[PDB]
């Protein structure tokens, strides 16, 4: 019967069939070993000269990268091959070859020809397990929500920031966060979360924006990171092939997966970063009230195991709809959550105001226009409750969760103002 | 303990909070009814006379629509009260009241007044089905393609139709479909879906497409008639009191949960067509080359008792990436699913070309730019295998599963021609 690789466990000496892609050769006397991909996972397969037809060795003899193939044989356990199992061979054919070279060798380039080569070098053995664990978490995001009563609820994309040309002169824009819609959502459901695109490193990237009914600042940063020490916890539980693909220390992940998130206020943080700055040359100073630069971020990301929640930044810097501090006028009740590593910034969330006319002025002090806003006035007139929410932004968990040196690494064809292909 | 409606029923006879919204509100004799909303569901809450303090009981006289709302009390059993349960109240507190009239009063208004109060509209129980509908479908497909052992795949929404102004003078492009990436894709990991948005009624929606490496056009039809017989099947059997808040008829969804969906090819349901517009003075003739027009489709779908697949087009009138049918030249190997109840087309699929050549003219005959198309060709020069994918429009599937009048409902915030807002 047909089977996949990754499958391949469950059907150990019985007889069956493989369709996929001739991934790497080599011989060894009378063994040819073909390294088969078809596209679950990466196996062994064997064909030894004098125990199959002399037909067979030979056609297999003479087989280039990417040449697609059935492949016929019985399953082995063997944990002298790579997996654990191969595929004893017993017959094989030819499915398609090649029209030309095939431009990617094992071993060889650089990751922008890779990169530039996106559309093939996705199916090597790296972006095989970003994407498989991509995936692991795309699906444990929806069953984490699921699973505690959050309804997904979508966001528009188009808002009335990229500038989008509609019929007629009328004009619309891409959404840079999903946000102010999903608070209506949470005051309809209690517990909402969007799930899509957004536009702004990449140009297009995804977003998770969880938003909460009755939900408080202290329980909005306990959500946080009860979410992403799942997260952690699951591709560690589920994904441990795919880290070990990618050369992941699963010790750098395991903190995180255990939550007890160190916690700094703005002020404290600025404060460590500035004792940072004296001691290290490669970190420069930083002035109270300034958001942190990138040195900042990764000199704070540096310094803790896990990620760490930073809180309570000043209300000049942050946006209008941000609750104030109850004990503190200037600062608003936010939080980011930075990953370790270097790696900065993966949750942006916070508090938002649901006291009517502090949102009228806020609105104005902000010189926004009070009449695009006025839905979003009404979500205060009309059962208006405290409640908080934040943006989980998945590609740069990605690439930190696999290690991976930019995010474009993260995301299938990234967008970027430089490259906008395949 | 703070509980929520949809899981109240864990509860019974225990004290609990509920926080929420005052949704409405009668009185009889010495009992006042209200009915609570928490997002999560509606509960009847009655509040005693002489039962609780009088200071209570006059207070939730007190309550008009959409006031939030704090109430301690036990959780009882009674067929009596709609949902099988209701609260005794013991206690209660306003966490806020309306700063105006609340615009949405019961039983009132027309629809248009209501889809321009959407922000607020999303709270009452029609609007609370369909979404809580729509998440039990977005949730159950990923089950569906995760257990199935397919990996999402996010394809790109800028493509480089809606135009957008990027940096500088470059110009990128809003995705109608992410096939053409997804395909990478199938060739990369076998079986893959996109879940995202797409620009094209309305100017945004949701697609599922599917592509899986090695599959034929039968096996394509037969994968899309598994997946809307689970998706109906799962919302029959887990959604099936927010089918009764809709007034939809399970009888007319059992049908497409049980499978063998008819099928016809192009020329047999013009035929059928055309027989049926004789006999019927409300449906047009179809001549033989042309697409269907929306009271052919509708002709169609009313034709049936589940959703009917129609199966190899003229290529004229289909996509230059479609496979040709081999024993018929002037068709291709594509297929449309319609949904039945005059809901018309919910999938659209093909068997894409996997010979270089046979694309490389096809690219030309249909006048298109072959540079711009290079990484697609790669697609066939390497690694070139038969495959097959398809598209899943999510709201016109939700529309029809929740016997919605148009598909504007079936999402949080639509977005079309005349309506950009909220």
């Amino acid at each position: 019967m047909r089977v996949f690789i990754d499958e391949i466990a469950r059907h150990v000496d019985q007889e069956v069939e493989l369709r996929g892609w001739l991934y790497q050769r080599r011989s060894k006397g009378k063994i040819h070993f073909l390294i088969l991909r078809d596209g679950t996972g990466f196996l062994q397969a064997t064909v030894v000269q004098g125990e199959v037809p002399e037909a067979v060795f030979r056609e297999a003899d003479h087989l280039p990268q990417e040449t697609a193939l059935r492949v016929w044989g019985r399953v082995r356990e063997d944990r002298r091959a790579p997996g654990g199992f191969e595929l004893a061979v017993r017959d094989l054919q030819v499915v398609s070859r090649p029209q030309g070279e095939y431009p990617i060798g094992p071993k060889e380039h650089g990751i922008d020809f890779l990169m530039d080569h996106r559309h093939l070098w996705l199916r090597h053995r790296r972006p095989f397990a970003v994407m498989r664990i991509r995936d692991e978490l795309e699906r444990a995001i929806h069953e984490f929500f699921g699973e505690r009563g959050f309804l997904r609820f979508d966001a528009p994309i188009l808002t009335p920031l990229f500038e989008v040309e509609l019929f007629d002169g009328e004009k619309a824009y891409l959404s840079q966060s999903g946000q102010l819609y999903a608070e209506a959502g949470a005051l309809a459901f209690a517990k909402v979360y969007t799930f899509g695109p957004t536009f702004r490193h990449l140009l297009e990237f995804w977003m998770v924006e969880p938003e909460v009914a009755f939900m408080t600042h202290e329980e909005n940063m306990a959500l946080q990171e009860e979410l992403v020490s799942f997260l952690v916890a699951r591709v560690l539980e589920r994904r441990s092939r795919e880290l070990e693909m990618l050369g992941r220390d699963p010790k750098a992940l395991e903190p995180a997966a255990e939550g007890h998130y160190p916690r700094l206020t703005y002020k404290e943080a600025v404060a460590l970063v500035n004792r940072i700055a004296q001691e290290d040359p490669e970190v420069p100073p930083l002035p109270y009230g300034e958001d942190f630069g990138a040195p900042h971020e990764a000199a704070l990301s540096r310094r803790f195991d896990r990620p760490v929640f930073v809180e309570r930044y000043p209300a000049r810097i942050k946006a209008f709809y941000m609750e104030p501090d109850p004990e503190d006028p200037e600062l608003v009740l936010n939080d980011d959550l930075l990953a370790p590593e270097g790696y900065g910034e993966i949750i942006g969330g916070s508090q938002r105001i649901h006291d009517l006319e502090l949102l009228r002025r806020k609105i104005q002090e902000f010189g926004l226009p009070e009449e695009v806003y006025d839905w979003y006035l009404d979500l205060r007139r009309f059962g208006s409750v405290p409640h908080s929410g934040f943006g989980l932004g998945l590609e740069r968990t990605v690439a930190w969760i696999c290690g991976l040196a930019h995010v474009r690494e993260a995301i299938p064809f990234p967008r970027m103002y430089t490259r906008m292909r395949p």
